[PDB]
DNA sequence: GTCGGCATAGTGACTGCATATGTTGTGTTTTACAGTATTATGTAGTCTGTTTTTTATGCAAAATCTAATTTAATATATTGATATTTATATCATTTTACG
DNA sequence: CCGTTTCGCTCAAGTTAGTATATTAAAGCTGAACGAGAAACGTAAAATGATATAAATATCAATATATTAAATTAGATTTTGCATAAAAAACAGACTACATAATACTGTAAAACACAACATATGCAGTCACTATGCCGAC
DNA sequence: CCGTTGAAGCCTGCTTTTTTATACTAACTTGAGCGAAACGG
């Protein structure tokens, strides 16, 4: 499994890596979604502070609000999403 | 357990009974295509009304393009001490140029 | 310092205490082979730095005056975005006419095999030899 | 203060009512043979 200390050591080591990996890390931990759907997420899915996600594996339908925030690593759902709209685009 | 002499021990040659195999002949049963006829087939030869596509203008919308026009910018014209570029061309260093 | 006996340990065979899963369904991870465009490199060629000196040409202030490129309009017009609608051609919606397969039915040769009396090679039936050490007997 | 009658009792065939299932998994517990530590000479 993965711990909190380990994740911090990997995120910093992802410096040599592109600018989308770090965003993919924080996003995959703030949403807790599977890698399969994280790639099929469009900015059109976000509706009025929500995040409509259609799981491909099971097929469950949920909506993660853009107000979440991990209090252990220092990551915010909102600050993470907007960081992807500025860098990536 | 080997070596020496009639008895072992399957396989091969030999001879005629016994029977499946090779022919010949009569006769039933059913396959297999030719030839004319019947009629629903698929395309053929056109007519007609609805759907589709080429076609001949029509016009509000859009802003450049040309000529009238004014003015900052450019040129003439002084005058003279001081600073910069200038003719040639073999060496030396930077930048262009194709693979 | 040394020996002897008890005690801490682990191996070996009985005596008890506890908890309970298999398939679907759909992914997710990661070693390994596969397929172009742009810029840093590099040798070679072209433009430029090197270099200096008397003579030639440009450096520039301070203001009058004729000249002119060109943005600034300001009105003129091709150019451009967008349908509207009918002439003209395409093409289902009908239908008889025409040549063509599946089928309806008669006409005829012949394939395919039982049935039956013979004919006879050949496999099977019955007995002895081929080919060479056993068994039994001596060494 | 003897003799008959009736509440009980076992044999058989039912008719129910409480306990324990099947199996790997993981230990626990009393010998006995064995090596090292610690006390007695």
């Amino acid at each position: 499994r993965l711990t909190a200390d380990e994740y911090l050591k990997i995120y910093q080591a992802a410096e040599s890596s592109p600018c989308w990996l770090r965003l993919a890390m924080e996003l995959a931990v703030v949403t807790g979604q599977r890698v399969g759907d994280l790639c099929e997420m469009k900015w059109s899915d976000i509706v009025d502070g929500y995040l409509y996600v259609e799981q491909s594996k099971t097929g469950v339908k949920i909506a993660i609000p853009t107000a979440l925030h991990i209090d252990a690593l220092g990551i915010s759902m909102k600050e993470t999403l907007d960081k992807c709209k500025e860098i990536l685009g």
